[PDB]
């Protein structure tokens, strides 16, 4: 009866932070909940965990294997993004900031979705609404989740209310927003220590675009050209992944967080549709896409339009 | 920019109350929201609107027709229970206490689902959470929804937090909980004014139970015996429906909403799948199903299990 609280596959900072923050809150409310992760923390999240001196959630792969019948999803609701046997257990709660799709429950449940910058932002309000004090380290993982998802509040996903949230969490966490923000974001640009295969699967999701299974990965870097130093291995890793997972197209978003621009490297059957989604020309399989920092707002939408559905 | 707020087709008290109350709330929050209905009030709801003297929402049939592109749904989420052009508009918010299915959004949205007795109960908390004092008449329709969906807090669907809510909405609406409730519930048991075919179809559903097509209807009455005065005319309307709709089994629930029992009348090929389902014996085509007041929580399972899985 231990309720498992977890974010999406290829957990990012917001996924981990929101699940940890929410699990703690559930416990304060008398619920036997435990935060777990569907994968190992990425470099950005590792930085956060280390910073506030807390351990990463246990990594699990099957709810049933862990003997759990009830789960709480944070930072996602779509089944392909959840635990492998999500269809076999009961989803009792969901706290997320994404559109809803490929989600279904047999019974009523709790749901708190808000079209804001991060799932962590929502959990924060739940602490306030329940009158539960926020511990320093919990504030830290929540703040980190918000900072992560909004690129230190500079991303188009930043909601009007997020800055105030970010400000209060920073205070509770004992950090200077800009200083901590920049340090953490930079921690995610540690890509050299990763293999090409791992690099393209650090932060990636799949989208069904008018019948095409399109993989869209993102990475934060201090320089697009640095990431391209291994373009060959990366393209190779991309083609391999495409064959292994059934992807007709693979889009790699190389985001320069300093200059707020992203390089688009795409391979597959419909690279021409990619070129159409952004009106550019892929040379050696990539092109510059100025001002792009958000996958959900500045990439998927145009890819959706060009592929159509 | 004009958001319609509505409950589900064939609205009950909760559907009407929750949309009216919530729409009012959004307006106090600066959102140009308007409560609309997908049908006219039933005897129960007409009794409520009159008691607190307020007009029932205007019945509409299309969001596109009302000049609205955005909509807020209360007391439901499944598209088949919604507005005709639901897939054509944007769902900006959902307040409900049902399971989720046949629901999808292209973009992020606000969702507030809680596994409680009524949708009105959730709206109640939304008022307090937003610092908006609840208006007398509004408390009236909200209280009615809660009392209606939970049979004056007696149903298995009643949540631990529902009583206090019911209690507080009564105080605000200026009524005594126990009297207004009974008086309101009794007011809605008007069956003699409807034809047999109408009864067996005012609140029924269909369930595929291993190849069988079983109709399961529910009628609220203050006295089963009285409805049993029309047994014959009923079995006729039943046999008829089974002929026209292919139904292999028809189970009628004559729910006595004051004692919490439901006499089960069954005609069909598997009138044994039912007995073995409620461990009773159909003496005259019907048996006594004590404690039954909820179809899915007290009738579906056993049926679902007797027909085996
Ligand atoms: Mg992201
Ligand atoms: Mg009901
Ligand atoms: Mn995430
Ligand atoms: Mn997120
Ligand atoms: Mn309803
Ligand atoms: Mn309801």
């Amino acid at each position: 009866s231990k309720i498992l609280v977890f974010g999406h596959q290829n957990p990012d900072s917001d996924a981990i932070g929101s699940s940890m923050a929410y699990a703690y809150l559930k416990r304060q409310l008398g619920v036997d909940a435990q935060a777990v992760a569907l994968g190992n923390p990425n470099e950005e999240t590792a930085f956060v965990l280390d910073y506030f001196g807390i351990q990463a959630p246990p990594v699990v792969k099957s709810a049933q294997a862990e003997g759990a019948k009830q789960v709480i999803l944070t930072d996602h609701n779509e089944f392909q993004q959840s635990i492998a046997d999500i269809r076999e257990v009961e989803v009792v709660e969901v706290v997320d900031h994404h559109r809803v799709a490929n989600f279904e429950t047999a019974n009523p449940l709790y749901m708190r979705l808000e079209p804001v910058g991060s799932a962590s932002s929502i959990v924060y309000r739940l602490y306030k609404e329940n009158g539960v004090a926020i511990p320093k380290e919990i504030a830290g993982v929540m703040l980190s989740g918000l900072i992560s998802d909004t690129l230190l509040l500079k991303s188009p996903t930043t909601h009007a209310s997020d800055p105030a949230v970010a400000e209060d969490l920073a205070k509770i966490a004992g950090v200077d927003l800009q200083e901590y923000g920049l340090a953490m974001l930079k921690a995610g640009t540690n890509l050299a220590s990763k293999t090409a295969a791992q690099l393209v699967d650090i932060d990636a999701k799949t989208f069904e675009l008018n019948g095409s299974q399109v993989r869209v990965a993102q990475v934060n870097t201090v320089d697009i050209n640095e990431v391209l130093e291994r373009q060959n291995e990366i393209e190779e890793a991309i083609k391999a992944s495409q064959a292994a997972n059934g992807y007709s197209d693979f889009v790699l978003m190389i985001t320069d967080i300093l200059n707020s621009n992203s390089e688009i490297l795409a391979l597959g059957n419909n690279t021409d549709k990619v070129e159409a989604a952004f009106n550019f020309t892929l040379k050696n399989n990539h092109a510059f896409l100025a001002g792009a920092v958000s996958r959900k707002k500045q990439v998927v939408p145009q890819l959706t339009e060009s592929f159509n559905g």
